[PDB]
């Protein structure tokens, strides 16, 4: 069972909840504790009904009230939870591209880990939100091999119906070897080609065949053959195929490293995976680092922000 | 029975009808009599087929031919009957906002008296027509408590399935009392919340419970508690709930009241209700005013304009 | 001497005037008389600085305060005064085109009476206001000979430096005669050509010449040759040449004719001429109809609306 | 049976075909013979699958590869085959309008020969491609009777389910006679009216009736009465009714006659009809011209362009 | 003397600097140390010529090369230096609004601290950059009093030529006393009006006059009367009037506060001020915290990011 | 002396000229002979005043008349003559890109042969006409090294005032030798860099230096190093430096070669240069081919089309 850590409130009443939120903001001070309680303990779909009831009740959109009443990471993390999932990811790409500089790790997290269908939903929410084509925007903010990998990812053209086939897999592994390790130069497009088109089951088989023909894993071959964005983007696909839980777990760890948090990263992953597989991600992070995700968050974030993240995630 | 005064013409032939309209315009002179007769005795859906056929037969749109051949109120009323119904109100909203000044009675007649689905259809048609968000244009031409009521109306978020419940009605009646009569200042927000979200049947119940706890009616308190547009909008809601027929009946009277006519308002109600409840409105007007709606129109407008309105309205 | 009736206020202090306007709207109640006083006794240029100081002081634009606190024809005339002149006419054209149906009398008044330079400023104000091209919107709301005349007008191609020449004027007079009276059918384009490109002084000479070679005046020939919109447009140009003062006067009268004021026509001409030739127009108004413009307005309009018009126009 | 000359390839593998295309382009030289082979022997739907897989394997769109690697008519023909059929005709429309002059016969080829459904699909594609309205663009690049025929065509309003009826047909056959032959002037609008609105089977009946009340066929009648753009537009409607295959054969013949080749017309007809009726068109050509379409093309084209076109067409 | 820390490089050769940058990026590896040196030791005006030459030499824009070759805060800071100063602030604004949530402190740093001329340059750059109106976006991402103060700032309508005058200053200060301290409720608007319209010197006087009538300073008074965004915005204007250098000092300090670093904030101020008053800000910072800005950045930043920041700043 | 072949008509009267054009199109048929005469013997600036007067006179644009009244190459050339010169080129680019496929030779003719001033005016005209960025459209329809060359050309960044420097010229010729002839592979970026940024006189000196270190000329090295579009682009630059007249002569000759005519290229070069250097181009053409340009056009074209080309060119 793959599952998230956020469950719909039983005995849901959005009108009451929307009045509850009004109560916390109404007048001097903010009852953030009340805000955090409602947003964290209701599911996204319920949050969407709460948003509807607030606007109808008060003539102001809930997001705007929070933009005014909350600040910093707490603010952002509250607004993230209010986004419909697809919209949240679309806006995350928008911010990754059109802020100061390019957040290329964010683009990899989002575009190198999706199924065809997920990719297409995100493209449609992006068009909807900004009235522009997502691929057009990525090509204006990236270039070279990295750009091409992202363009491949955006077609949603993975042959997801391709069955596992050891013989062909061995053939692809040999072609990958030849394109990288087995030569002085590199045929990068062969790495792009295999990793973007083969079904996840068949890529798993390809990686197993690869380990048979070299003394390095595909992971090591790529790490050694490339650098910078294109290396990270190719690695992210391998990792998402072998263990997506670990991919996120690993990303979560790195976001929280040292005396400072990549708060965008932490918020995006916890929220976006909140109702899909954050339970397994929690399980995997434990095994991988011995420490609970929670304690990691608890000791990296402060105030209400920390309290909200803690409550979505779970112990 | 609730119903309008315009019904589909039998033995309908859209092609013939388009050739008739052409005839009435080609060569020196304009046969307004024939143009009126076609427009007033063919239903909205039939008129759309006439427009398609006219354009296909002549390579010019009917609307553009009328815009050239007709003038003043007759032109507007003819054009108003050619519009699809959701389109008509979209353009009416548009014109109430982006012309000189803000026609707020128009906004109230249109946005305070609709059902959830009704509103949604209007917003959909507005987007279709102006490639803009009705809400965004609304917020640019209004402000304060009036804007917020309009925003609430535009959500289409009334809990239309809320059952009549005397107890809950009294909780709500008291809230509104304490927010208005019961204090020196006002909580308009509570008026907004209740009037926008409760279903019509429970609201009717609420005004009743209100009269049990106050010496004023809801009508009087609202009259006494506010001023201008915000007063008018909330009142418009209470009136639509108790008797939509009355409300429309009234605006008709006001439109034709004065030694001059609010021709804009007259065309809008006559046309937009023509296939829904204008008969009932007719039945009610006569009740409130003794004079029949037709006679009032026959007395207050002239020429082709009058004749068009008369034919749509019926005796 | 040619001059308006509104004159710059002496010892002008925009910051003070904006404070007064605030005080008039702040709290329950609206002091329309102070608002009327500031608006009508300050020049348009001065109004622009008061709008500036009002937004800077209070973080809300003056027009938006007026859109909320004022209504009907008063709101409209007050807002009319706040617009810069090019903007006011560009918006008037917009409203004439984009409302329900077409206000072609509005198009002629504005488009058929201006100088090359006035049309250009209006075209530029329109684009700045709506992003769209004026000529392109006109072509979509009009057709046939009338559309072409307004397109001619939109070029600002009149030969304003063509000097009075009797010989050439007689030739123009002859082609126009042959164009209409001289034949069974018409050469409407010849009417368009001469009336659009000749200078006003030369056109005056051409009309003098026409009445010599014909038993009809150019006015009567046009009346006789054409109908509807294109007839009124060509008529308007002849009247604007002979006496612009009489043209607006007539429009004013007509606007106030019978039992109903075309209030936008009235508002439009009182506002847009207010600082140009409103003085000469009132003079001519008296001459043609025995009553002062003032008395006609005061007898035809009411309340705050009436006060404002009266105060901008003066006795 | 009516059918095209291009059929889906047996044992289709779009990943292999995409790899084949890349091989033909990568490195030194370009293997046009292999490009032609893949394009000409796979169906349009297959080519779409090949496009998706090329972009997914390599991170670059196939069209862009060809835009760089190919040149002249060969590039245009190859790109044409890659377009979805509706997009192809939409783009063909654009290029007929938005280039230097106006390719009016192209506009006739495309808008006067389609069914209602086909017209609606081309319109939607155009709006998809360009974010503009086809009608709106057509009205900006054409005028007069010619424009109106194209506007008629663009409504997709033909009464396609109109049953044959000798009596009503004769009425139209007489009306059309009077609009042209039975006088010195012409009533063009009647030719427009009947030619755009009646079902193809009923028009065919009307052409029959026409011959019974005239000396000249409707073709001859139309030739005589009209000239230029509108004459060819009306003639194209009569031809599409009487012998659609004959029309294209004629156009094809026309493209290749003289001292050159109208290659854009040649490519547009062969490609757009390749999976529709190029077979029957090929037959009719030989019937009318005694020489095969293949031979004519072999005679008139050269290089990979010729090769490509010959392969599409078939002996 | 007030001045920045970056000066034009002597014997400048943009063609050469562009080749230098090319050389640092081509092939295996990246010479970040050479990129840092060109960017930090050439002035913004020199950097613009370097961009022009890079693009002309190589057919790729410098910004795009760094978006690929660089990452994280180093990428951001390098890209920030390449932006023209007006464009930099505008895109800084865009990012404060259109990411996830609102960077309210960024809005205040940029919008409540400029001269009228500076504010108009920023808006013009934004319009050029985003093809949208700055104020429009602002009203969408902020609300209430904080929104109103920002709309005030955007007008650029401060009366900068208002002379210092004790009497008018005592008035303002007394009016300010009554709107906060003096009364139970608050008249926020009075604070908004005085702080937005008064010249900085008159504001200085007005703050003295407040000290004459209250035991609270203007800061204590505002701290006492408000909270959240509007409090911070009003405090910022006072601080900007009293000592602009100390405001940046305090904001830099706070950016590097925690364990920590608001890098977005740190980058914006050092870059935005690098050529204006950073030297004085450097002086002031030493004074306020007894440690140099330099050693502060050094201990708070790492790698090539800190290297660039240290070089821009200087010891 | 460098000059065109079209000179302003003596005793110019645009009103009369417009009347001449109307007459040649009104009624039975068209006087193509009179239209050719006005277009061919008036200058562009005079044509612009003629256009303005026709539209003012008649309320339709001259371009729109010719689009209906003229066809084929004849329509195209007249319309070309009517365009303002910067507009004409922007539209040549547009058509080269947004028709079926890409006309790469036209992009080279236009973008590889201009001064910085000339390119900036073309971009500005393109942005005007299409509300788009020319560089963005270019990158959409080109790729690889050819795209990069076009992007360089679009910066308008040539150091046109670079003094001839023999030491630098020898350096530049040695780096180009090492980037091509000198090694097995190629450093395309170095050809790009030198050919786009150096002044024409310095390039001339560089080409001379090349022949001191190589057995090939620079033309030969490029021919042997590259193929396809990039080769042609680099060659056009070299040819433009050495003798632009010849480049144009050479393209003209190519366009008139074969058993047809690239009328696109012929019209573009004759029109675009008619008032710049077509006289000098005619000489050089004579010198290179032995036959005059006039007789070549005469041999290759027909009808009014040939007539107009011939009259523009002159003997
Ligand atoms: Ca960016
Ligand atoms: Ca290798
Ligand atoms: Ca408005
Ligand atoms: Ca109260
Ligand atoms: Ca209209
Ligand atoms: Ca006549
Ligand atoms: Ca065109
Ligand atoms: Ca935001
Ligand atoms: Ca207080
Ligand atoms: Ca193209
Ligand atoms: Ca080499």
């Amino acid at each position: 069972v793959v599952q998230g850590t956020v469950k719909p409130h039983a005995s849901f009443n959005s009108r009451e909840d929307a009045e509850t939120l009004r109560k916390a903001m109404k007048g001097i001070g903010t009852d953030e504790k009340s805000i955090t309680h409602i947003l964290a303990t209701r599911s996204n779909a319920q949050r969407q009904q709460i948003k509807t009831d607030y606007t109808t009740l008060f003539g102001k959109h809930l997001e705007d009230e929070l933009k005014s009443e909350l600040s910093g990471n707490y603010e952002a993390a509250a607004l993230a939870l209010l986004r419909k999932p697809d919209e949240f990811l679309a806006e995350q790409l928008h911010a990754a591209m059109k802020g100061l500089g390019t957040d290329k790790n964010a683009l990899i997290d989002i575009l190198c880990t999706q199924s065809n269908a997920q990719i297409h939903a995100i493209k449609a929410a992006f068009k909807l939100l900004y009235k522009e084509d997502l691929e057009k925007e990525i090509i204006s903010e990236t270039s070279g091999n990295f750009q091409r990998l992202l363009v491949s990812m955006l077609q949603g053209g993975r042959k997801e119906d391709e069955p596992v086939n050891a013989a062909h897999a061995a053939e692809d592994a040999a072609a990958i070897y030849q394109a990288g390790e087995g030569q002085i130069g590199t045929d990068e497009s062969r790495f792009n080609a295999v990793l973007a088109t083969r079904s996840y089951p068949q890529l798993h088989q390809i990686f197993h065949e690869y380990s048979k023909i070299s003394n390095k894993t595909i992971l090591q071959a790529i790490e050694n053959e490339f650098s910078g964005d294109i290396k990270n983007g190719l690695l992210a696909i391998v990792k998402s195929v072998e263990n997506r839980f670990a991919y996120f777990a690993e990303r979560l760890h790195h976001a929280m490293k040292g005396l400072g948090t990549s708060d965008k990263t932490l918020i995006r992953i916890l929220v976006s995976r909140s109702e899909i597989d954050l339970a397994n991600i929690k399980e995997t992070f434990q095994a991988m680092y011995g420490k609970s995700l929670y304690e990691f968050i608890a000791d990296d974030c402060s105030g209400d922000y920390k309290d909200l993240l803690l409550q979505i995630t779970g112990h």
